[PDB]
């Protein structure tokens, strides 16, 4: 009833990446290695990089989950609010009702679990192209942290699995989400709150 958020590199060395896009007022996405948080913009580019050590077989993919941090709201699914499940916003294949979607990949599947009517999105792990050393998947957050009848508040986690074929467990790493209006003073606040304490 509640997706494991283990880090578990498997035999492939999988591991995700960041980029440095520092804390100005204007950015629309930042992340934080000292919260392991992701601070981003309704709806904008989150680009996220998938590290291997060795190329996984073909028809390995790689799958995204939303779930609350906190314990006590950890079995309830993750899913957009009243509001923004309705606002007709659809890229034509995520789901309206899907927190999570992915920008730009035809083959992105968009899954509601038959039996813990969980949502994720997955793509096939595709290998870095020539002169890359990684490749990157462009995530959009479609909700607010903030939205009533939704997040309310409440922090998430993003969950990142590399899956075999048959959807057997690879790989895992993990990030906290916070989707706000001001990423980098959000950052700025939430990095400095924690050298305070
Ligand atoms: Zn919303």
């Amino acid at each position: 009833s509640v997706p494991s958020q283990k880090t578990y590199q498997g035999s492939y060395g999988f591991r995700l990446g960041f980029l440095h896009s520092g804390t100005a007022k204007s950015v629309t996405c930042t992340y934080s290695p000292a919260l392991n948080k992701l601070f981003c913009q309704l709806a904008k580019t989150c680009p996220v990089q998938l590290w291997v050590d060795s190329t996984p077989p073909p028809g390995t993919r790689v799958r995204a989950m939303a779930i609350y941090k906190q314990s006590q709201h950890m079995t309830e699914v993750v899913r957009r609010c009243p509001h923004h499940e309705r606002c007709s916003d659809s890229d034509g294949l995520a789901p309206p009702q899907h927190l999570i979607r992915v920008e730009g990949n035809l083959r992105a599947e968009y899954l509601d679990d038959r039996n813990t009517f969980r949502h994720s999105v997955v793509v096939p792990c595709e290998p870095p192209e020539v002169g890359s050393d990684c490749t990157t998947i462009h995530y959009n957050y479609m909700c607010y942290s903030s939205c009533m009848g939704g997040m309310n508040r409440r922090p998430i986690l993003t969950i990142i699995t590399l899956e075999d074929s048959s959807g057997n467990l690879l790989g895992r790493d993990s990030f906290e989400v916070r989707v706000c209006a001001c990423p980098g003073r959000d950052r700025r606040t939430e990095e400095e709150n924690l050298r305070k304490k």
